[PDB]
């Protein structure tokens, strides 16, 4: 899997805005989470019209999506994938989840998951519930983790071959290492 | 890829269904085409809620189906993609497309692409229309072909690497082959 391509865009920007918004702890530090209007121009980058359309007013609708994504991957990290699964419909039934083919300016056409005619909150809710729910469908739910390192909550998804992987960025890969001699 | 996958549900039935129902010729025989119940007992196989429910009523919803199906891939063929896009966007929006997670009866979670009280034909529609949009998103419309054998005009979705399958079957390939010296 590669997790920048445009097929695993609901799953990379699920993980990045828990990861965002989420309170709880960030490679060894209290996260205080919420989210600014920045932080959504650079979640969402990669869609020149969502970028375009921006506003305060997204916030709000960003941090409600943020709180029952992290209940989702949490419940998949424990293995409760009925509990993801309810709340992943229900995001999938109230929001337009229809999908729709376009073609890039670049001329490449792509599966959209919701219509071109989506309002902003809701398009993005209905990417990032059907991202994590394929992601349940191709048996995937194990490699959904919480970080090891010590004050650090952030949420994974793990991309390695074998599966093992524990921590959720080269950063707190890094600090576990660089403690490993002194901690002996 | 594999074809008989959960996955490639739609795909498959897809090219299954035009291959059935759509008049032509077939494997060096003039084909007449439609289909009996008996063909979607077969075809939906994989589905037990499915082939529980059908009747002689789904054969016309069928037909047309696969009338829709075989223009679209026909213009997929012909790299006609704009064609394509068009009339499988306007089925997305006819018929049920809503994902909905759900548990096989053995444990196993699906992504089904269609929610899960959706009508026969509509869901089918549905199920079919994404297959072969998905397939446009991951940039394999080239695979998609009309058999080169003579008095065949079955189609096929070349799942090989280099992706110069010519034939729509083994068949096809074998009638070939066995031809090859006496045309030589
Ligand atoms: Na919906
Ligand atoms: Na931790
Ligand atoms: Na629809
Ligand atoms: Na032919
Ligand atoms: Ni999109
Ligand atoms: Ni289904
Ligand atoms: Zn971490
Ligand atoms: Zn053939």
């Amino acid at each position: 899997m590669n997790l920048d391509s445009y097929e695993r865009t609901g799953l990379r920007v699920s993980l990045d805005l828990v990861n965002i918004a989420t309170p709880g702890s960030r490679r060894g530090t209290p996260h205080t989470g919420g989210c600014v209007i920045e932080d959504l121009h650079d979640l969402l980058k990669d869609d020149p019209a969502s970028v375009a359309q921006l506003g305060d007013d997204h916030v709000e609708g960003f941090v409600e999506l943020a709180r029952l994504l992290h209940t989702a991957i949490d419940a998949l990290s424990n293995g409760q994938v009925a509990t993801a699964a309810t709340a992943l419909n229900h995001l999938l039934r109230k929001h337009p989840a229809t999908p729709e083919l376009a073609q890039d300016p670049d001329g490449t056409w792509r599966l959209h998951h919701h219509p071109l005619d989506a309002e902003l909150v809701p398009m993005w809710t209905a990417i990032c519930a059907e991202g994590l729910a394929r992601e349940i469908g191709h048996q995937n739910v194990r490699r959904f983790g919480i970080c090891n390192a010590h004050r650090c909550d952030r949420v994974y998804f793990d991309t390695s071959r074998n599966g093992t992987r524990q921590y959720c960025s080269l950063a707190c890969q890094n600090r576990v290492k660089a403690a490993a001699f002194r901690e002996r």
